Formats: C-alpha cells, sequence, structure tokens
C-alpha cells in the first residue's frame, strides 16, 4: 500500500511507503483520532523477534544483509537470549540505534541533523558518582563554549525493572520552581514538584528566580543521590533586546543546552531508561512556551506594560505583539553571545528539506504536525501547510512514568 | 471506550463519552495517525433515518413515545414506498442546528444553537436560487451586525437532478493568471474564474473583484448573477497607528458564507446548502493576506515599516504579520462589522468544549484546524487535549462540480 501527502502551499505530493514498516500503535482507530493526546520485564518469547527485527534493519543499512556476519550475529544474539535471557548491544549497533531512534522520533524539527549524534557509552557505569561524572562530560562536551554539539549518553539497560538506572531530572539543566506560601511561585513552576523532591533529599535551594537544579540520579536500582553540576559547566545567556534597552531589566536569562533526560530509548528491544541527550534550542522553545505560557514564566503582562501597549482589549493584539518581541529578544541574545539556536523560520524550512529527502531515499518521515508546527506564527512556516502522516518506527524515544512514582524506596 | 482528555495548562480533565455514538471513519487506524490530511439505496437508507429520529424524538424529550413510533412508522412507509422521505420543518431545522454543533473543525460553535435555517426546499431555477442566496446575503449581513445563517436547497434524489452552488464562498474575489506569470487577485480562485469566464462572465480584470455566482438547479447546467453589489458589505483597510497602510489598497468582505459543502441529515444530501456565521480576525488577515499562494503581502508590509529583512532570525515576518492581523480587526471594528479575534473565540470555544462535556459527554473537536495560525500556544485552545471524530447530521466534503458535472 502507498499512502499521499501534499503540501498545500506548493502541491508537492510526495508517496509513504514506510508506514507499512510500522509495528506500534499510534493511539488512534477508524473512529477516534487521537492526535492531539499528549500520551495516548520483558520475555525471550517477544524479545528474539525484536532483535531480529533490529538486526535485519541495521545489516541491511550496512549493505551487509545475509552475510555470513549477519548471520552469524543473529545465531549469537539468540544464544545470549535463551542462555541469559537478555544481549548485548555491540558498539556500531548501540550508535546506529540511538541516532535512528532519533530520525524516528516523529515530534523532532530538527531531525536533519539525525545522522551528526555523537553517541557516548555508558553502559560500564555503576554508581550514581559514575553517572555524575558521564554528564559532566556530556554537559562540556555538548556546550562546547556556546558552539553545541548533539550528543546522547546511554547508561546501562534495564534488567529485571528492580535495578534501572533512571536520571530524575526532566532536562539535565532547569530552573528549580518554588511554591510560595501565598500560592505564588518563584521560578519556573514547572519544577515545583521535583524542586521538593531535591530538598527533601538535602538540596539546600537558594530560593531565586533562576537556580540551577542539582542532579537527581539513581544507579542500578538504588536510591538517587543529589549532585550540583559545576557552575563552570553550566553556559547561560542574559536576555536583551536590540532596541528596547528595558528589556534587559527583566532580570531575565536561560541555559544554552537543552537536553532531555527522563525518556526511555528502545533497540532491538532493550530498554535504555537514562539515556540523556542534547541538540540545541529553537527559540520558540524558550521566547513562547517557557516565558510566555500562562502556567510557565508568564512574562506577557509585565513586557507589554514596558512596551505600553493597549492592553484593555485582547483585540489590540497586545500579547501578539509582546510575544513577538520577546522571541526578537532571545534570538539576539544567544547569536549575541555566540550560542547555537535556530529561528522558527530556517529550522522549519530544513526540516521539509529533511522530510522530502526522507521520502525520496527511505520511502517516509513519521511526523506528528501537532508537534512540528511551532507555537507562534504557524501558518507563516512551511510545515502548517504539510501534510504528514504520524506513526511508529523502532528504536525509538518513549516517555516513561517518573521515577518517584514508581521507585522501591531502600532508606 | 471512556476517554479522558486534559488541559495541560489548568489541569482540568473532562471524560468523553459521545465518542461511542460515532458512526463515520476518520482516516486514522491503530498504525497511522491522518490528523492532518485535510481530506483523508433504499436498505441503507432507513437506518440513517432511524438512527437521526431517534435523537431527534430523544432531543424533545420524547423518546419511546407514540408520536416518535408513528413517524418512525410513516418515514418508512414513505422510503419503501418512494425511496426517499422527506424532512418535517422542525427535524430539518434541528439537523442543520446540529450539524453545525458537529462541525470538528469549528472553532465558533458556541453559536451553534442560534442558527437562522432557511428552507429553501421548494426552489425549481437558478434564478430562485440567486432569489435565496441574495435574501441570505442580505439577513445575514444586516447592515454589519452580522447574524449566522443556513440556506438549504432540495436533496439529492437519484444524483442527476443535484442542486449546487459551484462558488465555494458566495462572496470570493476573483484571480487572474497574468502575461507577467505572476497573479492578479485571489490565486485561490483562478480556476473558478476561469470557469466564470467560459460561461461568459465580463471580468472586470482587478485585484478584487467580486465574483459572480454560478448556481445549478436541478442537475441542469450551471448559470450567472451577479451579486447585487450593495449587498455586498466591504471593508476597506486600514490601521490605527501606521498613516500608509491604506495607500496598499487592501479590502476584505464581512460575510464568510460557505457554499460547497454537503448536509447530511437523516442520511438524506443537501448538496446546496449555503452558511454563514462572522469571521475570526486571523482568517482574513493571517491566511487570506499572507499565506505564500493567498494575496502573499508579508514583502510589501515589511518593506512600508522598515524592518530588517535580510535575515529571517530578526523576525521581520512576524512583526509584519501581528500589524496586518491589528489592521484587519480594527478596521471591521470601525466600521461596525462583526468579527472576533482568536484571544476571544479560543476562550470561547474552551467554555463551550466544557459546556458540551458536561451537557451531552463530549464535543469532537480538530485540534489541527481549532489552533489559529498565529500565536497557538498564547491561546487556551493549544493546550487542551481534543478528540476528533465523525457525528452525524454532518457537513461534509463533496467534488467541485465541475469535475462531476455533464454538459
Ligand atoms: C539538533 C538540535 C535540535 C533541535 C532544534 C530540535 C528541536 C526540537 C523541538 C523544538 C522539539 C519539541 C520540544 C518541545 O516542545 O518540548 C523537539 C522534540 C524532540 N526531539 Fe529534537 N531537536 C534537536 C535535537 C534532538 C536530538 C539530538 C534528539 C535525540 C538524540 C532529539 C529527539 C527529540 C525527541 C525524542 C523529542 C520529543 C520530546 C518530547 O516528546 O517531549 N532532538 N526537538
Ligand atoms: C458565528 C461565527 C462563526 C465563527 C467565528 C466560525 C469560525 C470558524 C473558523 C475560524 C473555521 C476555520 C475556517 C478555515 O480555516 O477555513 C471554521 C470552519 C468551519 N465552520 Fe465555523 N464559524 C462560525 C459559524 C459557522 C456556522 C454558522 C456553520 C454552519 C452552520 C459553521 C461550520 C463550519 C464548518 C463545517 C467548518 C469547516 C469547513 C472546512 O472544512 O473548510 N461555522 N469556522
Ligand atoms: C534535548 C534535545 C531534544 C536534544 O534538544 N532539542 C531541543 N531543542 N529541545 C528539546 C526540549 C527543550 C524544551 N522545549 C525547553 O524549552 O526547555
Ligand atoms: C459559517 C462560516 C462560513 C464557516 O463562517 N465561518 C468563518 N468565519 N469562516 C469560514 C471560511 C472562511 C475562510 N477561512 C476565509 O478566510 O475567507
Ligand atoms: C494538547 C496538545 O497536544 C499539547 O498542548 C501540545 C501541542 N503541541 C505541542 N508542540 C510542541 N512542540 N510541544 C508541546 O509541548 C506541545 N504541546
Ligand atoms: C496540512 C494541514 O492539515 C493544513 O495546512 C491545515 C492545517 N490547519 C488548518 N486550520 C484551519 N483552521 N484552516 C486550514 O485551512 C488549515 N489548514
Ligand atoms: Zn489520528
Amino acid at each position: 500500500r502507498f499512502l499521499k501527502v501534499k503540501n498545500w502551499e506548493t502541491d508537492v505530493v510526495l508517496t509513504d511507503t514506510l508506514h507499512l514498516k510500522s509495528t506500534l500503535e499510534t493511539g488512534c482507530t477508524e473512529h477516534i483520532c487521537m492526535g492531539s493526546i499528549m500520551l495516548p520485564v520483558r520475555t525471550k518469547d517477544q524479545l528474539f523477534p525484536l532483535a531480529k527485527e533490529f538486526l535485519d534493519q541495521y545489516y541491511s543499512s550496512i549493505k551487509r544483509f545475509g552475510s555470513k556476519a549477519h548471520m552469524d550475529r543473529l545465531e549469537e544474539v539468540n544464544k545470549e537470549i535463551e542462555s541469559t535471557s537478555t544481549y548485548q548491544l555491540k558498539d556500531t549497533e548501540l550508535i546506529y540505534g540511538a541516532k535512528h531512534a532519533w530520525r524516528n522520533a516523529s515530534r523532532c524539527v530538527g531531525r536533519i541533523q539525525w545522522s551528526k549524534l555523537q553517541v557516548f557509552d555508558a553502559r560500564d557505569c555503576t554508581t550514581a558518582h559514575g553517572m555524575f561524572n558521564y554528564i559532566c562530560n556530556h554537559v562540556k562536551y555538548a556546550t562546547n563554549k556556546g558552539n553545541l554539539r548533539s550528543a546522547i549518553t546511554i547508561f546501562p539497560q534495564r534488567t529485571d525493572g528492580k535495578h534501572d538506572f533512571r536520571v530524575w531530572n526532566s532536562q539535565l539543566i532547569r530552573y528549580a520552581g518554588y511554591k510560595q506560601p501565598d500560592g505564588s511561585t518563584l521560578g519556573d513552576p514547572a519544577n515545583v514538584q521535583f524542586t521538593e523532591i531535591c530538598i527533601q533529599q538535602g538540596w539546600k535551594a537558594p530560593r531565586g528566580r533562576f537556580d540551577v537544579l542539582p542532579l537527581l540520579l539513581q544507579a542500578n536500582g538504588n536510591d538517587p543521590e543529589l549532585f550540583q553540576i559545576p557552575p563552570e559547566l553550566v553556559l547561560e545567556v542574559p536576555i536583551r533586546h536590540p532596541k528596547f534597552d528595558w528589556f534587559k531589566d527583566l532580570g531575565l536569562k536561560w541555559y544554552g543546552l537543552p537536553a532531555v533526560s527522563n525518556m526511555l530509548l528502545e533497540i532491538g528491544g532493550l530498554e535504555f531508561s537514562a539515556c540523556p541527550f542534547s541538540g540545541w534550542y529553537m527559540g520558540t522553545e524558550i521566547g513562547v512556551r517557557d516565558y510566555c505560557d500562562n502556567s510557565r514564566y508568564n512574562i506577557l503582562e509585565e513586557v507589554a506594560k514596558k512596551m505600553d501597549l493597549d492592553m484593555r482589549k485582547t483585540s489590540s493584539l497586545w500579547k501578539d505583539q509582546a510575544l513577538v518581541e520577546i522571541n526578537i529578544a532571545v534570538l539576539y541574545s544567544f547569536q549575541s553571545d555566540k550560542v547555537t539556536i535556530v529561528d522558527h523560520h530556517s529550522a522549519t524550512e530544513s526540516f521539509i528539506k529533511h522530510m522530502e529527502n526522507e521520502y525520496r531515499c527511505r520511502g517516509g518521515c513519521p511526523a506528528d504536525w501537532v508537534w512540528i508546527v511551532p507555537p507562534m506564527s504557524g501558518s507563516i512556516t512551511p510545515v502548517f501547510h504539510q501534510e504528514m502522516l504520524n506513526y511508529r518506527l523502532t528504536p525509538s524515544f518513549e516517555y516513561q512514568p517518573d521515577p518517584w512514582n514508581t521507585h522501591v524506596w531502600k532508606g
């Protein structure tokens, strides 16, 4: 079966055959579309087919399908599964797998870069202090003094589900949030619960508006331990505006390295529950979502006030005006400090070229429109006008429950 | 089978049960989501009529009453005898209001119960269609105080006597390709404009020419008619702070009136059912003005503002976009023509969704269409999970009649 997608701006039609290789479910049926829903211990039984599927994919990628080397590796993995009930990936397969999980990540607009990912193998790690050291190294390598380099660090895979490696932080670098007794929040409201955990674990909080959170790291199913990332390793950018000189007096800054640390990487049926990965920011992530969501720093009012916009009626589009100015400031600030950032026009234009390339060479590109379209100026970006098909390919990044909801405390 | 939708800004969770009555299919499967794709007999008819009459009698609290049974009996008799049936006025009005209520792509549905339904099932000629349409235009326009309306022409019979309005909206601007290679007027309408010219329209060959109506009665060849200019309320576009903005010479029409969809009620198909409400500002200022394949005016506006257009990261497009949209709203408001901004409309839709969840058990909604085409995440609909499913009565797409019609 072939499926066609059309761009309604250009009339370019593309044909998808890659969706035939999709195995996992979407959440949708013939009777309900769940496309806007945010979120819609294995036996040998299920493990060998998943491993075989993966190694067939790997050996095809390297022009070695059906080779002696291919056959010997299936045999070796099969015996390892029946003998030990799991298996170990070769380094080459781990690299291939991690790059493909990114290539397959349908919510990711940055995937033109997928083949340039630095994979750090941390599968020899055994303790939280060991995890801390690997994570400092990733941050320093990825940051590269502002010339950001995409990277992933991969800790040991799940075994019995009782010995999991987890990074409890949702990102390696994030700011603390504090709920005040009057009901207001200081800092980032998204991180209040996590910040309360850290404090309970013994972090002494500076209690300001941009406190970089400590790492909370669980090795081998043990209780997590706290570590402060060396401040000299945390690159930050003070936010100012090219024309408005009062903008700096808002006291805003943000960190340069966006590093997702709470997802699960699945490769060939193996589950890597700690696999922090990092790229670089698209400006709207900070300027639209982190600053202007009502449930985040919520700075629209204060900015619009300073601009003396007409705030008595929404139809003045005061929020829209302030929104654009904030986003100019974020891009200006990062570019001026020589910290890698991409604007939403450049990023979406690149994605469309990536997507067309993938259709030609791969037969498809799964993509989640809801996530790919930027949270401001949607229809003046080419992706708004592009029909996409969303389906799930493995290797993949997957959500997993927050570890505080499932952890068995040792004491 | 019982489904939750969460708002991520407010944490409010709603439970959807209404989807279980979903009839038509979505295009999606368990393997693939098609959420962003724009267009994914006697024995057939009786269950459809029954399903509809059942929800109708339920709505007037008369389910299982004799009057309910008797109507079902009568229609069954009528289908058996005539192969079709005729809706009572009460059913027709209920059906059209509900087709709007069920429109998953419509952010304006808080208004769904206030719909003036004009029964045109007695219409027989293109001239009668023109008459009904002028009356709808004048009624809905109401000197700028717009009122929602639908006009319903006769239902499909054997399918070779279809009533159709060939136009995609009652009021739109012409488009002409030039020797230049550029396009004058609205490029969306270039093809329909050619069809009009080939049918005999003398086009005045300008940027904002109101197109003539091309009306097909009774499967006959369609015919041209000019809407009385005095019935077409238009708005010149100026800006509350930029004096040069009026120099661009932009205008738009006050009445958005979709005229190419098919209304399905109780299995009956109404192939000509033009309907109208009023504009949300972004439809004109973001889509009609700034789409690359529409009037595409961002470049000209940015220049006049003297923005740095050397690099995408200055956000010059985004800046001009906001200004264009301020100017659309200001202009309609100044001229006392109903318009709604995207903040107000989306806020209303959230309130409507809650009402529907509470009173009906859900609200089919298509997030891809509901979230405005600018400033998505600063509107509350961005953060609201929505379930998309197909309920009937419904408005459906149908093929353009020039691809179907036999001359
Ligand atoms: C290279 C620079 C990159 C840019 C500009 C980029 C851009 C983005 C953006 C804007 C989102 C949506 C984020 C949000 O709204 O929270 C995203 C999601 C995602 N990206 Fe990329 N990305 C990049 C690199 C990567 C890398 C290196 C990986 C993994 C190796 C990755 C995997 C994903 C995944 C798994 C998601 C979905 C996360 C979720 O569901 O919350 N990205 N990316
Ligand atoms: C009262 C004022 C109304 C407002 C502000 C409103 C708002 C909108 C908006 C912004 C769209 C998306 C249009 C587009 O992007 O092309 C839409 C689509 C839709 N609306 Fe409403 N609407 C209103 C009245 C109505 C009425 C009176 C009906 C039917 C009786 C209706 C049925 C629909 C349908 C069927 C669509 C989807 C059409 C398509 O797929 O192209 N609307 N509406
Ligand atoms: C971590 C990752 C995906 C590799 O980098 N990509 C990226 N630009 N952003 C991902 C999430 C960042 C999040 N939106 C934030 O604003 O902190
Ligand atoms: C009833 C009706 C016609 C849907 O009104 N709704 C509306 N505000 N617009 C719908 C389509 C109009 C189209 N987006 C336009 O910008 O011309
Ligand atoms: C409910 C809805 O799916 C949710 O708000 C999504 C919308 N699209 C998004 N897109 C991106 N990139 N990131 C997000 O957090 C979201 N949030
Ligand atoms: C490809 C994509 O589905 C298409 O561009 C849609 C996106 N969302 C939309 N939303 C509305 N309200 N109107 C539209 O025309 C579209 N176009
Ligand atoms: Zn779907």
